[PDB]
């Protein structure tokens, strides 16, 4: 160089630019020299950063330490900071219809894109300068177990000690992250929360973000996220769905793999005979409840894989094994109780980090169904940073607070759950909240119409709405190309195809009154999917596909439940079904609907037409 500009060695505050790989630290010194950050931290990963790091956002008033608990904390957000923002979020491609399919309707549900050019104004807009006065922290980062085939790096560079600490716990990170990187590909992410020192707008609770220019953007050609303005979850912690789902899914495309919105759980039968399952579920569904269920059923055991996002792909022996691609869970808080997910609470118990629910006097965690009494005297600060008592309208908690835990300290958690060669997937279930129609459980008559089942997924909120295999908000690609990428899974000589299941947990009587007790009761449920799996002969068929026989799922210790009911499948309720999948399918995916959904769809009309 001719002067002093483009090194950034100066500003180095942990490591050294010198020790990174060649990519690495032109990703490093060229969003250096575009965001302008006072200092420049490589982040190693160790205890004693993580411990320093905590202990800084705690002197600044961005985090309190919850006392009642060993090492845990409470970030409270800006009210405009809450959750993922579907509508600032966009993929980039040349071409729009690689990306989504073209809808008749004109409005797609099955995505976002932005044209280049567009990106290309929106981001000058936004990143120059934008880390003025503060510290971009360099995140190496493995999604997988570390040296697993199946897993794959990323960099995360960003201005949020929040999102380091976060990061820390949902994937592997730090040194050894960069000593088995070398010279290989990564996937580039940048994120800021977009106020540059000094700031121009007024902080909020501590909490810098940039709601108006906030915009979470990938770029899959380019191998690049870029997120800017918000500092919450899906927006800031780049791993866990830009990464392990939007981006993934494409490569998973590219490559012959899937990358999935699905747990993973092992269950083992009172026989000690073991299968790994994966379930795909949309919001609200009891995704994190089935992952770490406790079984009602004596003899029966659930381990938990993962509770979020699978990584799956075929080996030479055609089994389909699976990874979870993180390193701990970022579960929804309200609603865990020792009732719905005994073991969730267990695991947060401490080194966690919560992020708006509300503190007790003692320095404790509070959320709405916590289903735990607090003893005369203690009082309650809600994640406004108010007193609440609960005779008030609002909530102690945001709906969409978090805890964020490691998933190495969950008491179930499976013995393979870092296996690097993954665990083999015998059964995928799909599942929605449908208070009307749909029965507990069915499967799929075949693959083709398992993917159809998946394509068709629909779910309450009220309002039922289409999340085809609960990847609505995550598809990294066209969805019509998804769907033929999953159907092609059945031309690999020597696959061995899993068994495709729906479930309904959450269908009500004509009073409104929820038909299943659910939670550990569920076991029953994945008792019969086990045998149908191990070749059981314990299934009738219908319209829909293969239903549990009359006296085939295990209802001893429950009351009376109305299996009739249950059960039940109306040819008017099914009529309106098919012609609402019909009308959504020709919408949504049109010239790209594959020839064997159209088919599965034919097929199950005329089924229907039949009864
Ligand atoms: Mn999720
Ligand atoms: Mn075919
Ligand atoms: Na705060």
């Amino acid at each position: 160089q001719l002067h002093n500009g483009l090194d950034f060695s100066a500003k180095v505050i942990q490591g050294s630019l010198d020790s990174l790989p060649q990519e690495v630290r032109k990703f490093v010194e060229g969003n250096a020299q575009l965001c302008q950050p006072e200092y420049i931290h490589i982040c190693d990963g160790s205890e004693e950063e993580y411990g320093r790091l905590l202990a800084h956002m705690q002197e600044e008033g961005v985090i309190r330490k919850l006392k009642k608990y060993d090492n845990c904390w409470l970030a409270l957000t800006d009210p405009r900071d809450v959750a993922r923002i579907e509508s600032k979020t966009v993929i980039i491609t040349q071409e729009q219809r690689d990306t989504v399919p073209i809808p008749k309707s004109g409005q797609s549900q099955l995505g976002r894109w932005m044209s280049e050019e567009d990106f290309e104004k929106a981001f000058n807009a936004r990143f120059p300068g934008c880390m003025k006065g503060r510290t971009m922290y360099v995140i190496p980062f493995s999604m997988g177990p570390l040296g697993s085939p199946l897993a794959k790096i990323g960099i995360e560079l960003t201005d949020s000690p929040y999102v380091v600490a976060s990061m820390r716990i949902m994937t592997r990170m730090g040194t050894s992250v960069l000593e088995a990187l070398g010279d290989g590909e990564f996937i580039k992410c940048l994120h800021s929360v977009g106020c540059p020192l000094p700031l121009k707008k007024p902080l909020v609770n501590n909490w810098a973000c940039n709601p108006e220019l906030t915009l979470i953007a990938h770029l899959p050609d380019r191998r690049e996220i870029i997120s800017f303005g918000s500092g919450y979850g899906g927006n800031s912690l780049l791993g866990k769905k830009c990464f392990a789902l939007r981006i993934a899914s494409r490569l998973a495309k590219e490559e012959g793999w899937l990358a999935e919105h699905m747990l993973i759980l092992g269950i083992t039968n009172p026989e000690g005979k073991k299968k790994y399952l994966a379930a795909a579920f949309p919001s609200a569904c009891g995704k994190t409840n089935l992952a770490m269920m406790n079984p009602t059923l004596p003899g029966w055991k659930v381990e938990c894989v993962g509770d979020d996002i699978a990584w799956m792909k075929f080996d030479a022996q055609g089994n389909l094994r699976a990874i979870n691609p993180e390193n701990g869970f970022f579960g929804v808080a309200p609603g865990t109780s020792v009732k719905t997910n005994p073991n969730a609470i267990k695991t947060i118990q401490k080194n966690t980090i919560f992020t708006n629910v509300a503190e007790t006097s003692d320095g404790g965690v509070y959320w709405e169904g916590i289903d735990e009494p607090l003893a005369p005297g203690v009082t309650i600060t809600s994640w406004k940073n108010k007193e609440w008592r609960p005779q008030d309208e609002e909530p102690c908690a945001h709906p969409n607070s978090r805890f964020c835990t490691p998933a190495s300290q969950c008491p179930i958690i499976d013995p393979a759950w870092e296996s690097p060669e993954g665990v083999p997937i015998e059964g995928i279930i799909f599942g929605g909240r449908r208070p009307a129609g749909v029965p507990l459980v069915y499967e799929a008559l075949s693959w083709q119409h398992g993917v159809f089942v998946g394509a068709a997924m629909r779910s309450e909120a009220k309002v039922i709405m289409h999340d085809p295999f609960a990847m609505r908000p995550f598809f990294g690609y066209n969805f019509g190309k998804y769907l033929a990428h999953w159907l092609s899974m059945a031309h690999r000589p020597a696959a061995k195809l899993p068994k495709i299941f729906h479930v309904n947990w959450f269908r009500k009587d004509k009073n409104g009154k929820f038909l299943w007790p659910g939670f550990g009761e569920n076991s029953r449920v994945l008792e019969w999917m086990f045998g149908r799996i191990e070749g059981e002969d314990s299934a009738k068929l219908t319209p829909i596909g293969y239903v549990p026989k009359e006296d085939a799922l295990n209802l001893k210790g429950l009351g009376d439940v109305n299996v009739e009911e249950l059960f039940g499948i109306s040819k008017e309720f099914w009529e309106k079904e098919v012609e609402e999948i019909d009308k959504y399918l020709e919408d949504q995916v049109n010239a790209d609907l594959p020839y064997e959904i159209e088919r599965e769809l034919r097929a199950l009309k005329q089924r229907i037409s039949q009864m």
